Formats: structure tokens, sequence, C-alpha cells
DNA sequence: GCCTGCACGAAGTAAGCATGCTTACTTCGTGCAGGCAC
DNA sequence: GCCTGCACGAAGTAAGCATGCTTACTTCGTGCAGGCACA
């Protein structure tokens, strides 16, 4: 029934008896493991040593049993299957310790454990019972353990003398200890062998356990209460239990060594504490009591329950919390008075919603959990069963009205499905578990029989019809075929493009189902786009796939160079293998004019003219006037940094000073040169646009209505361009009418700065510091982003760190890898011995792998 | 930029209309690809065959642009770039086809062919505008295409006249036609070279374009207009003109033969039809109009909003999806007046939801979409501001109401928010948006610290939270601290044992957040659990290891055995391999001992004695008796298949008779002891529990209130407990306050039987029928279950053919494939020439693999 | 609750998977500056 | 006036991934028989 016991001693008491009740939990966990090597091998069971070091283990197990409580006061109110201990100790002639009239019983230590606050789920069990093994007589050893006689109780099987096991009854006549005739009928057969059951003994003398060991008291009659009157007479060896007590720590642990050798031996592995602990708790685990007890715990971790009150409802629901969560406030405390209404919430979700999200009281929260046991209950039960509930009278108004507010809820929490709707789908298909079970059936046809639903309805409900009738040509009762014959949105993509022909499904349809369209333009058929769709991926990745691969498969050199996207200039100039390098390292045609020299160039197979052409508009506007030289002109474009701005923003004679072999009077037509260039630059797009065209291009872009809006809040379109150049997103947002997404039409990467998490300020800044969120990314520092008052999550995620930071890495570690390795790719590929290197973790290294 | 024309001719004309058509696209594309080819290769471009080509594409084009509407009247309302060309045709001398008029002019051709419903993503693109290639005049050819003078214009570059080309003034005076000053300028500047351009004749002459050019009718001053006058005076020639219409066709595939065999030798690869479209598409795209194309043909395939009305929403809005999601309606209809209420709710999901989920006006409606462009919007702005404007009298009292039930209800969606915590949240922090961010930046605190926000609403919101909170020994804080260093309870789970400790977990606490609570059972310490998690998953991965990769690793043979589960009788006979061998092929001991014989278990290394342990206690009591052999007992066994019951159940006689080699005297002795045997087994188990015992039973499972209820209902805890064993599923059911759970408690195998989805009723027949779900799966038919009123999808379900149904087979043929192979796995490693032989097609053999 | 391994059956439970919101891997369409000219 | 080349960045698309939820995938509960062995 119910295990309990509470301890009144003192701190340093206290600590006491934890320190003896867990050396007697180890003792027993040895015994249990002796056994455990018993059982395992035979090779172990034919060895004597082993069964001395499990006889050590119980005798040690009992002098530490017989060590607790030796005040006989530390504890009170010891209760064991119900029955309260304490009383029937006061009832005894002798009286002694209520903790160990409890430990003698089995399970009796979980009275203990509890008042001692011991971990139960490292199972603390000490039990003192053993019978076939005992090195001693098994009543004594209990008496022993009950009366609390450490010095009589020995620590080491030879100490064992013969008075207390084969010979027992020489201890017995040493103390002249009257005998009635059932204790005399008892002895006769202890005679022929002192470790018979009191199964057996019961059996052959005709009478009851019960009766033949009688109660642990002097004055009774049974085996127990012989050995204790001669217990009662000895007297306490106080020498001896300080021997026991000062040798029995090294013992034990010299026990757990020598059962470490043996395992080692027949097993060639050690039994560790946790294997042991595990073990007794699937050995336990068959028992509903440690059931009750996992129950109570987790009561008490998830749900935050009293001790107490945990280990009442466990007891009184078996340990079953999906029981517990179904059953009733009234019931749960009628089996337990002590319970609180928010503990009874919290353990039962059901009555928690109904009471707090609903407003229902505590007993018509009761009608309904009676009623569909859980919410899942009441969305699957039937519109119409409730309301005639409710029609009978067994139903409350409240009850009904809440049932009914649930039933709709979850049909009008999807997009489309107003209440009106969700009653007629209720009336049509019961419950909306129903209804969503005839959704994922894709009974599409059968759900817009009801008044109500809509194509947005059905979007809503069955998934994949939204992207299935998205495409010209499938009507809904095609999608609805194609779903139910493949499985899914999935298997109707996964599915061959053959089959999807049988199907009567057009090229474009399947195209624009599989999402080849682009894969289709590098490939002429469907077929083989599929497969390559199927074998890499994505046409980003069939781009990225190296020249020799690519060449191979099937494509034509011309082929391949529309793939990589290589220019004409630098088709044409090179071969396809140079070409797609120097594109796939560079990036663009005036990136490798700027970087590869013109003797590069032309060493890489390059016609002097068309070297030219790949070399900067720049270099070519320079080598059209007199006395230029490609390497002079080379050397002035590396002065100016490859600028015609920087080059007029000079003066001649600055001009002759960087460069190194150029003179004054070519200096001075080179600066009059650049200048005439920046002159026919204003002569090109240099108009800011007028009144009219603000107003076609606010037209354009946020429409008639909102460009007026805008030019009539503020003074004109000129104003309105004004505040979009210089990036006033406040401004713009400020305007009645206008919001994040015409601010985002008119802002360019304001959307982008939004999705990252920015406030419009923040945007704001952000843009009129870096420009565009290309420039942000290829330059902004994230101190220089701190400065600017953006968080790390922010700084991240808009830099591109997402990736590294989300490896459990910092944004200035993620910032310092991504600047030296380039991309995020190339740090995730970057050599693991030049990460070790620069001080990463091995735990991050692996982080980042994976 | 509004291109429309409307078609008024009959059905013949319309289909004769769209074969011109498509020839004519055909030919431009044709002329395209040539230009392609030209630029594309100088290898090509230094080639008179693809000049050639391009020419008769060029002069097919002019053909099939001449062939257009022949009747003058299959056209109306036709409009070009908003200039009204019918009107424009109708004042004109000459008259015409305004079709014909339309064409001659650049994308003009939007026009037609939307009259004629031809796929716009094509780009139909037909110009007849060439100047520096065409064979013929530039200006001729125009005005031929103009008046449709498919006689005149040639199909062939050899048929080509020199009249129409260089010698064109032979033409002109051939048919005399009164000139003026203007037009002899021209023809002055037209003798040096006929294809100059328009360009450089109003250049040289001191005009303009329009002024060069003129009106397309003879009644007016330019080149058209002399050339017009000219063409007018010409007679029709009817022979030409059919026999240029019957031959032009195959000339033009032929012309696709000659592109084709130009493209595989410069380019080693075809253009295909798919590819030129692409390109046609690419150089488009620099017209902007496709951009509008493309979102009106969205908007039609999407959202099934007519073309015309499609179109002008994309016109009005740049083609811009998300500006017209949030437009509201009132300026939806200023832009567009034919758009309807329901089409502008299917584009505007907002407006939608407004409306029909809550009931509001449409003026209502669009003033929240004005203040707020969107629900996200909405979501986003704050309550307090939404107040503001409300007592301000900025905003309906409906609108209002709208927008604060959205708010609440994005909150009240979760679990243990009711509209109290809701509100409180919204005043605290704004906007729900804002509530979300703070539960994703996992501030548990900053959120606990509002009134109502208690454990179920931190669960519900900040996710892992509660996987954190349920664990003994971890706070708040704790939990808190450990998801904002992580990030997320996922990353918080990968993190490493030693760190875990290092933030101060106890080895427990790390064990329950991991999960290895069986993985530390097998292995000693945790952090070889964790690796081993890391590297196979689960302990029941690790289990299905094979011997050798369990051997690596640092596993004994004792650890491998206890892993596997092997028997002590099974592990101590033979070696490891062969135990784990017959373990994994047999499952059980018994069954081992039934099909493997006594000789086969001593040939695979067994003891004499150990072979007939593995044997089962049936052989093992067989040769207790005298003058067995292990042969005569095997032969017996197999006999009555392993079986004391029906050995029992024999006669002597019949015992003699069924096996070949035993006596009757042996066979006396040998019932004797089966009967023996089983008088044995009736004083084992057979109780059916009593009254008071079978009250307990339902105590323990249903709880005590229903057990109490139960009992009042019916008879007796006796009567409860018949109903329980003869399965009276729905007579326990119609017991108000028992549903399904305390059914599944008491009824195994009726939580299954749900779970699987079947009602109560087809629960109880199965369990009435069979026995138990185990029985089902081994023993029941699909047709039987069908029988039984059983759907296919509940019997795969319910027999385990889940996986083989997904894989697109009926549920038939996955039992036979089950039946015939045993398992699913073994059916996937089947042999697939076997399949094959068994008539499975190629593609069912490769879903059943993947 | 002798005691737990051996075996089976079933959902208890927690690993694996479907699902829906989120987010750029990937599309994919736009803007614009030079450069030869139709 | 096209054409090519590159930069830009929003979501058109389509995968990424968190977060919930199935079910047998993985664990847990029960009966029994003979050995660890007792009400
Ligand atoms: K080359
Ligand atoms: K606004
Ligand atoms: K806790
Ligand atoms: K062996
Ligand atoms: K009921």
């Amino acid at each position: 029934l119910v295990y309990d016991a509470e301890f009144v001693g003192s701190e340093r008491e206290f600590e006491e008896e934890r320190e003896t009740f867990l050396k007697g939990v180890k003792a027993y966990d040895g015994v249990l493991a002796t056994r455990y090597l018993m059982e395992r091998s035979s090779s172990a069971k034919n060895d004597e040593e082993l069964l001395e070091l499990h006889q050590n283990f119980i005798l040690l197990t009992g002098s530490y049993a017989c060590s607790i409580d030796p005040t006989e006061d530390r504890y009170q109110n010891v209760i064991v299957r119900g029955v309260n201990f304490d009383e029937r100790v006061q009832r005894l002639s002798t009286g002694g310790s209520p903790a160990r009239y409890a430990i003698v019983y089995r399970r009796g230590w979980r009275a203990i454990a509890k008042a001692l606050d011991i971990d139960e789920e490292d199972v603390p069990a000490i039990e003192v019972r053993a019978v076939k093994r005992n090195p001693l007589q098994p009543a004594l050893y209990r008496i022993l353990v009950r009366y609390g006689r450490v010095d009589l109780m020995p620590v080491t099987v030879d100490e064992v003398p013969p008075e207390m096991a084969g010979e027992f009854e020489r201890l017995i006549e040493r103390y002249d200890v009257p005998i009635d005739e059932k204790e005399e009928r008892i002895l006769e057969i202890l005679r022929e062998n002192p470790w018979t059951p009191h199964d057996e003994i019961a059996r052959r003398l005709g009478l009851s356990v019960s009766e033949v060991e009688g109660e642990k008291d002097p004055e009774s009659s049974g085996i127990y209460s012989l050995w204790s009157r001669v217990v009662v007479n000895i007297e306490y060896d106080e020498r001896t239990a300080k021997r026991h007590v000062k040798r029995r720590d090294r013992l034990l642990e010299e026990l757990y060594e020598h059962l470490e050798e043996l395992s080692e031996r027949y097993l060639r592995h050690p039994l560790t504490r946790r294997w042991i602990v595990e073990h007794k708790r699937d050995i336990m685990r068959r028992y509903l009591e440690q059931r009750i007890v996992e129950c109570a715990l987790k009561l008490q971790d998830r749900y935050g329950i009293r001790e107490d009150v945990a280990l009442c409802l466990a007891r009184a629901f078996d340990g079953s919390i999906s029981m517990i969560a179904t059953t009733p406030y009234r019931t749960l405390k009628d089996v337990c008075p002590d319970l609180t209404l928010e503990e009874a919430k919290s353990v039962n979700r059901t009555l928690a919603t109904l009471i707090d999200e609903h407003g229902l009281s505590p007993d018509a929260a009761d009608e309904l959990i009676e009623h569909f046991e859980s919410i899942a209950g009441i969305l699957a039960t039937d519109l119409e069963e409730i309301e005639r509930m409710y029609e009978e009278g067994r139903l409350s108004e409240e009850a009904y009205r809440a049932a009914v507010e649930i039933q709709l809820a979850e049909l009008t929490k999807k997009e489309g499905v107003g209440r009106k709707t969700a009653e007629r789908l209720l009336r049509a298909f019961g419950n909306p578990e129903r209804v969503k079970q005839l959704a994922r059936e894709f009974e599409i046809e059968k759900l817009a029989s009801v008044e109500g639903v809509g194509e947005r309805v059905l979007r809503s409900l069955v998934p994949g019809y939204a992207s299935l009738i998205s495409i010209r040509g499938i009507d809904r009762e095609r999608a609805e075929r194609l779903l139910k014959k493949y499985g899914g949105y999935s298997k109707v993509r996964e599915a061959g493009v053959e089959e999807l022909r049988e199907d009567g499904l057009t090229d474009a349809q399947i195209r624009e189902l599989k999402g080849l369209k682009t894969l289709e333009s590098i490939v002429g058929d469907l077929e083989k786009a599929d497969e390559l769709k199927r074998k890499y991926g994505s046409a980003s990745a069939v781009r990225r796939l190296p020249v020799e691969e690519l060449r191979e498969l099937g494509f034509s050199d011309d082929e391949i160079a529309e793939i990589k996207g290589i220019p004409k200039k630098l088709r044409e100039a090179f071969d396809l293998e140079t070409a797609a390098e120097l594109y796939e390292r560079y990036g663009s045609l005036k990136e490798i004019g700027r970087r590869l020299s013109y003797d590069d160039l032309l060493e890489l197979g390059a016609t002097p003219k068309a070297a030219a052409e790949i070399k900067g508009p720049e270099f070519k506007f320079l080598l059209n006037i007199e006395g230029v030289g490609p390497k002079l002109a080379e050397r002035i474009l590396e002065a100016v940094d490859y600028d015609l701005e920087r080059l007029a923003s000079l003066n001649p004679e600055e001009l002759a000073e960087k460069v190194e072999g150029l003179g004054e009077e070519l200096a001075e037509r080179v600066v009059y040169a650049a200048r005439e260039r920046v002159e026919s630059r204003r002569k090109s797009g240099r108009q800011e646009r007028s009144e009219e065209e603000w107003k076609e291009w606010l037209e354009r872009k946020v429409g008639e209505g909102r460009a007026r809006r805008l030019i009539e809040y503020f003074g004109s379109a000129g104003e309105v361009g004004k505040l979009v150049e210089n990036a006033e997103v406040s401004k713009l947002l400020e305007v009645p009418g206008i919001g994040d997404e015409a601010v985002a039409r008119l802002v360019p990467g304001y959307k982008t700065l939004r999705d990252a998490g920015l406030t419009p300020a923040e945007a704001e800044r952000v843009l009129k510091r870096y420009g565009s969120v290309s420039k942000v990314q290829e330059g902004a520092t994230p101190d220089e982003l701190r400065e600017l008052g953006l968080g790390d999550a922010k700084i991240a995620r808009i830099l591109g760190l997402r990736s590294l930071v989300n490896a459990r890495l910092d944004v200035d570690t993620a910032y310092e890898l991504a600047r030296r390795y380039g991309s995020v790719s190339a740090v995730r590929a970057a050599p693991v011995a030049e990460l070790r290197e620069l001080g990463l973790s091995d735990r991050a290294i692996a982080r980042i792998a994976g």
C-alpha cells in the first residue's frame, strides 16, 4: 500500500544514516552482482571463490543493516505496505528500532530511503532475507539485523562460528532459553538442515508460515521468538562492534576488487557501478511498485507535483500518466485529497485547457473529461452525438458550448475556413478528425461538395492540392486522380516522365511539375533533364560540374560554354579548359584583365588583339593614342588602379612621378585624354529624373494610388525620389497607406534587411552607411555593425555567417574564417590541421565539418 | 502599354489563323536561330550558306505575315501600344486588315496572339522589319506584308527578282505612279543603296523618320505611301499566291533541316525548339513586357482570374503579385473595374480572410489593408497603435475588432494561452510577432514576467523548454542559459558530454537529456555511449551490428552475447558466431531445438548434453525414461510435433503405428509419462480470478472510480471480467465514463487496432475472430479482413504491409510477397529476376528496392 | 514480488518521419554601363 | 539601337530545417519455468 517514514534526528545523524544506507546499498549491489555472475557462466558457477565473495557481501549487508538507527529514535511513523510499524514495535515487550523492524521485511527499505531523501532512480535496495546461500542461520541473521547486533554479525566468511550456522543449537543451550512444543517441533526439523525454507517447515509441521515464524519478540511463539529470546540475553560486545565498523568499509572495497577480478576472468570485462545500477533497474522494472516510483518521479520532475501527492496518484492509478491525464478532478481528489487544483491541471492537460483557456468550472470540465477522455476525444466525437447529449440533458450548457467551440476552432484555424463553413463541415463529416482524414485521403470532390469549401479551403486542407492545381491544364479531377494514384505530391514529383505522360500530362505540365525548365534549356528532352536532376540535384550544381565531367555524359564544348556562362571574348580567345578555369577563379572578364597581365594572357594563347579585348576598355582606349606601349599602359593602369576617374583626377606632374617609364610630355596627353573621357561621362546618364519621370517611376513601382499618396503627402515626385535615393525608410513608412512592401519596392535591399530581422530604422542606418546589401556583405565588419547598433545574430544573418554561427562559433571568429578562406564552403572544406593551428577545438571542428 | 485584339471569325477561320501565325512564329524563330549562329561562331559567320538560310527564313516570314487575315474581317478592336489600329485603318483610304497593319509594327504580334489564345510563355514573336540582310527592299517588303501580297512575296532566295531588290526602280517605272518631291529625294538616296536605314535617310534629308516613312496608304507622303501607291496598282496573281501557299510549308521544314545540319557542324549540337524559345525569352526580357505577361499567366494559373483582368492588374501594378496582394479592393476596382470581388479575394488573401473568415465589409477590409498592408502587417502592428487609431476615430469598430481578434488568435492558438494571457502579452510586448521573436530568443524570464504566462505557456511558446525543465535539478535559469548558449534544444542535445559537465550538469541529467539510458546499460560510461549514439543512432542498431564489428570498437564476447540476448544454453554450447547466427535466424531456443536435429547440433559443436539442453524440455523428459535413444525421441517429437499435450492425447497402439521404430511395451510407458506430465499441469495455473481478485484487477487497470462504476453498471467484477475476456468493446464503451483509453487498458490490442484506424466495432470483431493483433499479423488474410468489413488501407496497416503498399503495390500482391519471402526486408533483398518471373514491372521492382 | 532469464505481445515510449513555416541552396528577372551600329 | 557583360536581390521556386507527431522504428510489460532459490 503506502511506504513512508519520517526522520526526526539531527543533521549529523541524518548524514550518518545516509552514509550507512548507501554503504548497505553498495553491499547489496555486490550481492546481486555475485548472483548474476553465478547465473551467467557455469564456469564461474563451479567456483567456490564466487560463492565466498557472495557470502561476504551478504555478511557486510547484514552488518550495515545492523548499523541502521543505533539510537532507536531517529525515525518515526514508519509505514510498510500500509502497516504502521511504529505502533507495532511500541506494542512489543523489547521495543527496538522501527526502522530496523521495517528493514527486516522485504521492500521495507522503501520507507527508510524516503526518510533519507535518497535518489530512488538509483534503486537503493537493501534486503537481508537470504536463505539458501546464507552463511548464517536465516532466522538468526534476520533477528541480528533487527536488533542491530553489529558485534555478533561477522564481516568475513571465515569468522562465521558454527554455533551461528550448522551447530546453531550450541548457542541456544548456552543461555538457558525456555522452549514450547511448537518451537521444539521447529528445532527437530532445523537439526536436519538449518537452511530449510520456512515454507517447507510450515508444510511438514502442518502449520502456517506466520505460525512457524511468530512475532519477533521473546514473548511469543515461533523461531523468531526463540532467536529473539536467545539474543536478548546476550551482552553487547562493544569492542567487536568497533572492530567490525572499522574493518567493514575497506573489506567492502576489497570485495568489489575481487568481484572485478572474477568478472575480468570469466567474462573478460568488468561490471561497472552504472551497469550494476541499470541491471538492478531492469530487474526491478517488472514490478508495479517500481512503476509507481517511476511515475511519482516523473510527476515530480516534469509536472512539479509534491512527493507525497505524486506517490498517492501513482499508487491509485498503477503508475499510468496516460490514465491520470484522462481522470477527472473529482476522482483525483477522491483518491488523493491533498492534491491541489493546479497540480491536477498540470498533470491533466485537458482539464487545464478546459479550465483556463475556456473558462470552464472544474465540474463542467470533468463532464467533458468523463464523456470524451481528452481534447482529442472531443475532436474525434461527432457533433451530432454531442448535440444529442446536450438535448437529453446529459451535458451542461457550458460544456456543450466549449466542445462546439473547440471542434469549430480546430477547423477555423485554417485559412479560408469560416465559422459557417466549419459548422457545415462538422454536419457533413461528423468531426474535424474525420475532416482531416478525408483531406489526407485526397477526397477533394467530397470536401468541395460542402458549401463554403472553396479553392482556398482545399489548398489549406489537402496537402499538395495547391501545388498541383496551380499548373495550367490541371483541373481538380486530374489533381485528385494524381494524388490518389501516387500517394502525395512528393510521389507525384518522384514519378517518371513516361508514366506521367501515360497519365495524360503535357510535357509542359511535367516540366512545370518537376521544375526542370532550365535543365530542359540546357538539354533537349525532358528525360535526360530529369536524369540530371536526379543525379546532381540542381542546374546550379550541373553548371558547377567540372569541364571533363561535363564533356562526359554527352555535352559539346559549345554546350559547356553556354552552361558555365563563358563570355565570347573568353571563349573565342583560349580553349575551354583554361577559359572555364579563369572564369571560375576570377568571376568577371574585367577582373581577368585587371589581375592577369598582357604578357600572361599572350602566354595563355590569346591574340594580341584578343588579349587587349580581355584587358579593360581603359586599356583599349589607352592603346588608341600614340606612344603608349602595352607594358607602359599596364603600369599606368596599376598606378591608377585601373580607374579613369583616378587617372583624370591627377596632375600630369604627379602622373609622371608614380609611373616608372613615362615622361611629362606623354603624361600631359594621358591626363588630357582621361579628362576628355570623364567629360564624355556626364554626356551619358547624368540626368536626374524630372518631376513627370519620377511620377511615372513611382506609378510603376508602388502603383498609381500609392504614388499619388506619396506625391500628396510630400512636396512632389521629385521629393519622393530624393527620399528614395537617400533611403528615408522611416519617412516613407510614416505615410498612411505606405507599408514595408511598398518601401521594399522603392528601396532595394530593404526587403532582405527586414527578412534578416532588422528594424526599419536599423535597415535605414545600414543602407545610409554602406549603399546596398551587396556592399554590406562585401565590406561591413562585425565591429562596424555593432557600432551601428545591431545584434550579433542580425550581423551574422546579414553577412552570411548563419551556418558558421549555428556551428557554435561567435560572429568575430566566423568572420575571420570567412575572410581568410573566402567562402563558407571553403571554410567547411578547410584543412583540419590548419583549423587546429588557428586554435579551434576538436568538437568545434567536428561541428564545422558536420 | 496595352495590347489587345478580339477574334470574331468562325472556328475554321480561327484554326486557319492559328496555323498561319504558328508557322510565322516558326519562321521568325528560324531567323533568330540563324542570327545566333552568325554571331556565335566566326567560322559559321564566314559562310554564305548560313546567310542564304537566314534570307530564306526572312522571305518565309514575310509570306506567312502576308497570309494573315485574308478576308479582312476576322479581327476587331485591335489595340497596339494604346493606339487603336482599328480606327487608324478605318481612317485610311484603302482600308485593309487591322491585324496585318498592326503586325508590321514592333511587338504588335502581342495583340494578334491574344486573339488566337497562343501560349505567351512560348513568346510567339513575329517581326518583319529586317533591313540589313533583307534580300528584298525593306519598305517594299513591309508594304507587301501590310497589303497581304503573298503572291509578290518570294519563298526562295533564287526566285528573288532584281526588280524587287537592287534594281527596285524598275518596278516603279513599270507602273509610273505620280511621285512628289519628298519621295523623289528619298529615291535619289535609295539609288545609292536600297538598304539605307530610315534613320540615315532622315538624317541626310534633314527630316524626321515619320516624315520619311509616312502613312502606309497611297494618299500620303513618304516611302511607305509611294510603295503603297505602287502596290495597289498591281493586280493579284492568284496562281503564284496558291503555289507559294502550297510550297512554303515543306520549304520551311527543309530550311529547319538545313539549320540543324549547319548547327551540328559549327557547334556539334542542335538547337532545340525549347532552347530557341528560351533564347527568345532572354532576348525579349529587355522589353519588360514579358514581366507583365508572366504575372498575368501566374494569376490565371493559380487564382483562376480571367485573362483580360489579370493583364489589367499586371499592367497597373508592374506585374507584382506581392503588391497586388497588398492593394485594397477599392483601388483594384479603380484600376480594373471588370474585376470581380471573388477574384480580388482570391488574389488578396488578406482581403479574403477579412471578408469571409471575419465577416468584414469590403470597405472595412480595405481600411485594414490600407493601414497595415497584410495580416502579417496586422500581426506586426502594436495593439496600442490599433487602439489609438480606434479611439481617434481613424479606424472603424468592425476593423478594430477584427484586427484585435487576429492578434489574439495568433497567441491563443497555443496551448495554455487564454484570452486574458494573450491580451496581457500584447500589452507587454506590443505585437504577437514580437512575442514570437522573444520566444525564439529564449527570453523565458522576460516572457514569464507577464501575468498568466505559466509553465504551460512557456512550454508551448519556447521550443525545448519543456524538455529541459522536465529534468530534475534543471531550473528555469539553467534551461534559459543552456538554450541561449547552444542555440536550441537540438544543439544542447548535440553538445558533448565534457562541455555539458563543464556547464555543471550532473551525469544523470546528461543521461536523461541525451536519452542514453539503454546505451549506458550496455556500456559503462557516458562518453562511449554518446559516441555509439553518434555513430549508429540507437541501441537497437547497436544490437543489430554484426559479430565482427561488435568485437571491434572494444566489446567482449560476453558483452556481445548480453547485447544480442543470447541465452545461456546457446552461449555456452557453441561459439559466438554460430550462436548469434542461429539466434538471429530462429528467434528462440525452443525453435532451435524444434527445427535443428540432435545430430546437427552435435555437428555444430555442441556437447551431447548441451545439445539435449538446446533440445526441448520435452526431449529432455523423453530421454529421462529408459530405452529411448536420441533419434527415437526425435522421431516421437516430430510425430507429436513437439507437444506433450498431443503426445498424451493418444493411445499407445496409435503411438506405435505413427513412428517407424518403436514397440508397444515402450509406447505404453511413453503415453503413461505424458499423461502423468499433463496431470502435473492442472495444479500449476488454472484459477479463473475470483470476485475480489477481479475487483482488484479492475482497480489496478482502470482505476478505483471507473472500476466501481463498471461493477455497479454490470452485475459484478466477475461479469466485467467476462466482458473483458470476450472482448466486448462496445458493451464496455456504452458505459458513461468508460472510453477508448480504458478499453485499451482492459483489452490488449485495442489501442493498436484503433491507431490503425479501426472503429471500435471493427476492432471488436477482429479480436473476437482472431484473439490478438499478434495472431492477426501471423494469420489473418486480406480476403478474410475484407469479409470482416475492413478497408484495404486498414488491412495493410494492421498486417504490416504499409511500406509495400506505399511502394505503389496493392494489398493482395504485397501480402503474397510477404508470404513468399517472409519479411519486408527479405522482399527488398529478393532477386530482381525472381520478381520479374513473378510478373512485377521494372518500375515496380525499382520502387520496391527504393 | 523466491528470482530473473526466456519468450511473447503490445503501446506503454522514444527514435524516425511527415509537415508546415522559413530561408536562401537556387531560380530568375531587372537595371545599367560600354561597345559596335542597323 | 541592339548586344553582351556584370551586379543586384527578391521569392518567382524549391529546398532547409525546426517542430510536431506518428507507430513499431524502439522499448516496455507480463507469464512461466527452472535455477539465481523463498511469505
Ligand atoms: K580556340
Ligand atoms: K503606414
Ligand atoms: K526541475
Ligand atoms: K564453447
Ligand atoms: K462512453
